[PDB]
């Protein structure tokens, strides 16, 4: 169905590395 695909992340509050 509706995706955009990866093979990393997650919307987590708060971004420290991406
Ligand atoms: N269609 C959303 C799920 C797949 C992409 C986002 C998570 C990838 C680790």
């Amino acid at each position: 169905g509706s995706d955009f695909l990866s093979p990393e992340h997650q919307r987590v509050q708060q971004r420290k590395e991406s």
